[PDB]
């Protein structure tokens, strides 16, 4: 837990689930999602 400066950061498990992730970023954090984009790159260095 934490955040980051020079930000929310979070090292977490691949064991959990996306519902309570889903939960915890909304009822805690900020608000839904009329949207959703993907965008996969990342081995471009």
């Amino acid at each position: 837990f934490g955040d980051i400066q020079f930000g929310k950061y979070l090292r977490l498990s691949c064991d959990t689930d996306s519902e309570t992730l889903y939960e915890l970023l909304t009822q805690h954090w900020h608000l839904k999602t009329p949207n959703l984009v993907i965008s996969v790159t990342g081995g471009a260095k």
